[PDB]
């Protein structure tokens, strides 16, 4: 699932050296995008949106990916169930 879906930004492990999504490490109890990302230096960290949730349960879900409200554009994924496994697989990780 991560592997294809959300590995281009992404990660899980290991380096975080560059560019990209870094890793989300554990989104169960979790505030905003918090991690060794240097990332989100104007938005989000701000506005702490808790992840530890319900609301996430549809945002993850769906190809959106947003407690905070909004939008779409990671961009025509659809479908059914690959958070379930991703969360799962993070869950495993984390907890
Ligand atoms: C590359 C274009 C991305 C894809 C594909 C997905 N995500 Fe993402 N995400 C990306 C970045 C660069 C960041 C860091 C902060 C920033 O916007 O600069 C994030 C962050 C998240 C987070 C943490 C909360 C936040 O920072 O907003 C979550 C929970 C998250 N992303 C989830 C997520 C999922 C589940 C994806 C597909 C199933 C996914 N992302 C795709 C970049 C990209």
């Amino acid at each position: 699932l991560f592997k294809t879906r959300c590995l281009q930004c992404h990660t899980v492990e290991k380096g975080g050296p560059h560019k990209v999504g870094p890793n989300l490490h554990g989104i169960f109890g979790r505030h905003s995008g918090q991690a060794e990302g240097y990332s989100y230096t104007d938005a989000n960290i701000k506005k702490n949106v808790l992840w530890d949730e319900n609301n996430m349960s549809e945002y993850l879900t769906n190809p959106a990916k947003y407690i905070p409200g909004t939008a779409m554009a990671f961009g025509g994924l659809k479908k059914e169930k690959d958070r379930n496994d991703l969360i799962t697989y993070l869950k495993k990780a984390t907890e």
